DNA sequence: CTGGGACCATGGTCCCAG
DNA sequence: CTGGGACCATGGTCCCAG
C-alpha cells in the first residue's frame, strides 16, 4: 500500500491547509480514525534521510515510525546526526534491515 | 494478487502441478512460511457459494477462511444450504457486515 | 514433510474524560 | 476538541514432535 511515510505527508498537508488543524475533521473526511491520522503524521515528521535508510519507504512503521519521532522530541539534531553517521556505513556497503534500522537509531539514547 | 481467496488457488495451481503437492516447495518458492499457504490455499477450498457471499473477496480473510474450511470439514453439504438462505436474507434487505457473515455461516456447526 | 501453537507488530477502533 | 490506553483480528514467522 501507500508508505505511512507518505500517507502522513499527505494527511498532514490536508489537516493543515484545508482543514484548520481540525484532526477530528481531517478523520472524518478520510473516513479513519483520529489516532491513524495521528500516527501517520508523526512519522512524516521524520528527517527524510531516516525514511532513506529503509530499502522501501514501506519499510518503516507507522506504529515504529510515531514511535521514533516521540523518542527523539526536542533532540531532533542527535536523530539526523545518528542517521546521517550511519548512512555513511550504508553507503560503505554495510547493510541492515528495517528491524535494525530503528534499533541503530535509538541506541545513541541509550547507555551502552 | 491482494485477496485471501484469489491467492489460495493461486497457491493450489503452483502446488498441483509444478511441486507434486509438497507444501514445504511452493512455500519456499515464494519466500512465505508454510502456515500462510496452508491458510490461504484452505480458504479457496471453500465453496465459492459463501466467498460470493462477501461484500469482497478481500473481506474474507486468510485466517477466517482457514478457519471456516476447518469448521466444516465434511460437512461441505451443510455450508450450501446454510449460505444459501444467507443470499435470500441479504436479498430480501438485511444488510450484514464481513465478522456477523462468519458467526452465521459458523452458528449452525454448534 | 506437516499442522498445531505460542508469539509478534501492525493497522485499526473505540472509549475515557479534561 | 484531544491523546492515552485497552482491545481486536490480521498476516506472518518460528519452534515442536509425529
Ligand atoms: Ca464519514
Amino acid at each position: 500500500p501507500t508508505s505511512a511515510y507518505e500517507r502522513g505527508q499527505r494527511y498532514a498537508s490536508r489537516l493543515q491547509n484545508e482543514f484548520a488543524g481540525n484532526i477530528s475533521a481531517l478523520a472524518d473526511a478520510e473516513n479513519i480514525s483520529r489516532k491513524i491520522i495521528t500516527r501517520c503524521i508523526n512519522t512524516a515528521k521524520l528527517p527524510k534521510s531516516v525514511v532513506a535508510l529503509f530499502s522501501h519507504p514501506g519499510e518503516l512503521s507507522a506504529r515504529s515510525g510515531d514511535a521514533l519521532q516521540k523518542a527523539f522530541t526536542d533532540k531532533e539534531e542527535l536523530l539526523k546526526q545518528q542517521a546521517s553517521n550511519l548512512h555513511e556505513q550504508k553507503k560503505a556497503g554495510v547493510i541492515f534491515e528495517a528491524d535494525e534500522v530503528i534499533t541503530l537509531l535509538t541506541s545513541v539514547l541509550k547507555t551502552s
